[PDB]
């Protein structure tokens, strides 16, 4: 890919990938600031379905603004020698992902863990509040800023009400049905489990055996996986992870409430 988009954004190294598109650290030359930028593969960008999805991503993202959700500052399409390339300019987050943090620290203190998710809930509730389901909650999509903020990201597959991996899927995603706020709650639960125990709820030889685990197995109570985890907190995690949406928290707000009640 080229080094300068539109004359304005000078792409640097690769921060991560949001499904098949590269996310870059770049510098906005008009505003003297570091910003992160997502660039549709290029091949990808000739397919409508993706062009659309991608345009829609930006608009979905941009159309919500909250300090615990990454901001969008801009989208365009650069006309390069390698053709047209739509992109999205987003608030940069100098930090690490929950993934990374769990992988290097091990689990985090319960105290820490509670607030961190607590925050995630507001973010996600705000999104729901605004008619956006994220559909893709997992450690690799939540960040801790250098200033210790929480930033939820990758509205890559988030759906308005306009109308890969294994272990952070909701059962209804698994069976392949309509998903909603609850599905996000569940995904979030998984993430909570992950952070508290150093371990995800379920693991397998491939996506499919984990998918079944989501649908079939009870989760090991966290306390069992790792001492110094409160009985009160156990039942919290496990509610988010209720197999039936009905038995889950009905919104992020409800979940958060309970979390704040145990911290
Ligand atoms: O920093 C971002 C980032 C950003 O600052 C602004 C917008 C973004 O979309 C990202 C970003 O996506 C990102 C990373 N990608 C996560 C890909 N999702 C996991 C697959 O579903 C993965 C990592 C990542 N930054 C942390 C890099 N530190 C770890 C070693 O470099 C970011």
């Amino acid at each position: 890919t080229p080094s300068h988009l539109s004359d304005r954004y000078e792409l640097g190294e690769i921060l991560g990938f949001g499904g098949m598109s590269e996310v870059h650290l770049a510098r906005d030359l008009r505003l003297h600031r570091d910003v992160a930028v997502k660039v549709l593969r290029a091949d990808l960008a000739r397919d409508p379905s993706f062009y659309l999805r991608f345009r829609r991503e930006a608009q979905n993202a941009a159309a919500l603004n909250h300090p615990a959700i990454v901001a969008v500052y801009d989208t365009g399409e650069a006309e390069t020698p390698a053709g047209p390339l739509p992109y999205i300019v987003m608030e940069y987050v100098d930090g690490v992902t929950l993934r990374d943090i769990v992988h290097t620290e091990g689990p985090m203190t319960p105290k820490r863990a509670i607030e961190v998710i607590a925050d995630a809930c507001q973010a996600l509730n705000f999104s729901h509040q605004n008619g956006i389901i994220h559909r893709d909650v997992k450690p690799a999509n939540i960040m801790i800023s250098a200033t210790n903020a929480v930033k939820v990201m990758d509205f890559g597959i988030a759906r308005a009400i306009a109308d890969g991996t294994a272990q952070y899927l909701s059962p209804e995603q698994a069976r392949g049905d309509s998903v909603d706020a609850r599905s996000d709650v569940y995904s979030l639960g998984c993430v909570l489990y992950e952070v508290l125990t150093g371990e995800p709820p379920f693991t397998g030889d491939s996506p499919v055996s984990v998918a079944y685990q989501h649908v079939r197995e009870d989760p090991i109570p966290p306390s069992a996986r790792h001492e110094g985890l409160s009985a009160d907190l156990d039942a919290v995690v496990l509610k988010a992870l209720a197999k039936n949406p009905e038995n889950r928290y009905q919104t992020a707000a409800e979940m958060r409430a309970d979390l704040v009640r145990v911290h």
